[PDB]
């Protein structure tokens, strides 16, 4: 398996907007967002906590669209 995802690199509370520090690059299941994606997701913020780990998926992001 080939696809990288991106993944908490700490923990984000919820309603914070993320920054580079935030996101790490893993292959992991399920996929979440590419991990292509992570410049496009500075600044952006997220509607619920994201534990340390876990797969930032489209949902979790307001306003992410693909």
């Amino acid at each position: 398996m080939a696809q990288a995802s991106v993944v908490a690199n700490q923990l984000i509370p919820i309603n914070t907007m993320l920054t580079l520090v935030m996101m790490r690059s893993e292959v992991v299941t399920p996929v979440g967002i590419p991990a292509e994606d992570i410049p496009r997701l500075v600044s952006m913020q997220v509607n619920r906590a994201v534990p340390l780990g876990t797969t930032l998926m489209p949902d979790m992001v307001k306003g992410y669209a693909a």
